[PDB]
């Protein structure tokens, strides 16, 4: 038992059986409505196909509403929806004056005489043509989007879009609002071709949003691939970024820069299995660190850091869904409810049920 | 013609990204002109050789006016549907404001939702026939409702893609009636091989809530009846105006007497042209603007009288012949002021992208 941790209840926040919802995000803004970003496509079985994948035509972002994290809108809204394919995991980030980002990338889907005259190198998967990512931004509380706006291609990416251009960087994960109002982004970039390996390279904007410079790599491997990401500040002024891993049995790693961004040391192995990882702040300055688990049990865990992330190799973990079905669950987002409640919200399915929405509401005291 | 004249010809909507086409448009009570049309991706994004009209990505999208010559730039989405590509999103303003916003889909499948399709099902292009639904905005077309879906009627004999009986549709202005009733004349695939559609008139009495089948309109051995306008005259008489198949591009003709109970036998107006949108003018005249996908390419249309009696001998305004390709057509009219009449349309020149455009029309 884990001292001031306590499981409230578990929640389902959106569950239909006709589509496949997943990869979440959550806000809350200032004037108290939590806001919930996820995909949502088709269940392909709705076409009387066998299963559904992660690519789609038809994945659009769109969101639900609380006032409690408990209450949700059952009907979701429109986010956005890519003129030119399908949209994956929306990643919200409110900036303290409650400007809203919401990051994304996309597949494109060609016909014959397309694939033939694409440009190389390009990433095919599911039978999808990669576009990369795009970002959307409000600056009315989310009544409504401008943009895209095109992340930078940055020099590790070797691959070009399924319309011929460099490839705007992306990542799942979340984005963090340094305190001098910087914006950090740990974006992922294909570096080699064969094998696939992936890298991660912080971006860093001063105009929030608008526009990216590259600042440092992140995490780099001859082997070990690095992918999704989420960044994190620390009081101090430590700049934190929690990777998932391919080539390294899943194991969670960490890359740390003490000098605002402009080098990381070498990257670690946290000590444990688990991804993708979220960071929240809690009211005391620790740090929930939130992640799937997708080995047996399948489910949901997290564990609360030091205010300066150093101790994840002793801080207890802490269980919060073993019952998944098949391991296309997982993604948390955390978001403070108040001062002594935190939702961790994901996407979850249980045997035999359909990709859904779901929390976790936690008392930290 | 006497009395008309063409004023001149706007871009209502163009980027050679996209393929913009189908419009349908109304004027609020406040003076704003919504103008819908279907957007998808130019296939030349993608380095395809051209583009057909089924994407999952083609949205119903708007773009607004307040005098029909300069219109917003960016559009605003009405509609994308979850399980597929939408098309011809066809508004119809109620008197009371409400809007509806009919259209149909196309799902796209993987090779073992095709195996297990239930027959008989619509394929086109890749894509398999999704059927009718109908948005919904009773704050001005701020948001929509929806989709409802039209009910399947015993005319057509297909399946959707999610193996439901098909949903109704149609691509035609829709007609409140004086009593406030809703027409709708929508298509039915009735023979499978060779294909054959006939029109059929539903009618609302909940201002789109549900729809009930009236009677058939236009149905025959050989010929097809598809994309539909429908027309309530001062006298009562409810009219149809007909995009045929089988009969060279001849341009219909279906009335009933009775309030839609019954419809006499369709008549060929006398030309070529599809489809068809009928406006009442202020004196009850009627302006029927049709696409004509015939040397030289372009926009047409016919002066009727109040009854709709007159198309043999109504003479034709031409509005258009500059276009590149057939891919172009389907106007919508709107009326700006008293003597002034927005003709819209989709449109292409040689070389050009598909995009919405329009001829202002004064009618005196």
């Amino acid at each position: 038992s884990i001292p001031g941790v306590r499981k409230v209840e578990d929640v389902v926040i959106y569950r239909n059986e006709k589509f496949h919802a997943a990869f979440p995000s959550v806000i809350k803004k200032k004037n108290g409505e939590i806001v919930l970003a996820f995909r949502r496509a088709p269940d392909r079985k709705v076409f009387g196909e066998k299963g559904t994948n992660h690519v789609d035509p038809n994945s659009y972002l769109v969101s639900v509403k609380s006032k409690d994290g408990k209450t949700w809108t059952p009907e979701p809204e429109l986010i956005y929806s890519h003129p030119f394919g399908g949209s994956q995991d929306p990643c919200l980030l409110q900036l303290k004056d409650g400007t809203i980002l919401c990051a994304s990338y996309g597949w494109a889907f060609l016909r014959p005489d397309g694939m033939e005259n694409l440009k190389k190198p390009y990433f095919l998967a599911g039978g999808a043509v990669f576009l990369g990512g795009y970002v959307l931004r409000s600056t009315d509380g989310g009544k409504s989007w401008q943009g895209p706006l095109y992340p930078p291609h940055i020099e590790p990416e070797i691959n070009y879009t399924a319309m011929g251009e460099k490839l705007p960087a992306y990542n799942r994960g979340a984005m963090y609002e340094g305190k001098n109002g910087r914006i950090l982004w740990v974006v992922a970039a294909t570096d080699r071709q064969s094998p696939n390996k992936t890298s991660n390279h912080l971006l860093i904007s001063d105009d929030k949003g608008l526009t990216w410079k590259y600042s440092a790599p992140v995490a780099v491997d001859e082997k070990v691939s690095f992918n999704e990401a989420s960044v994190y500040e620390t009081p101090k002024g430590d700049v934190v970024a929690f990777l998932r891993t391919a080539g390294l049995g899943d194991q969670a790693c960490i890359a740390r820069s003490v000098d605002g961004g402009k080098t990381f040391t070498a990257w670690e192995k946290m000590g444990f299995q688990g991804h993708p990882m979220h960071a929240l702040r809690l009211p005391d300055n620790r740090v929930l660190l939130s992640y799937g688990y997708r080995h047996k049990p399948l489910g949901i865990r997290a564990r609360i850091l030091n205010a300066e992330c150093t101790d994840f190799a002793t801080a207890p973990e802490i269980v919060l869904r073993t019952d998944g079905g098949t391991t296309d669950l997982g993604y948390p987002w955390a978001v403070q409810l108040d001062k002594n409640r935190v939702l961790v919200s994901y996407y979850f399915n249980v045997p035999g049920g359909p990709q859904h929405i779901a929390g976790s509401i936690l008392e930290i005291r």
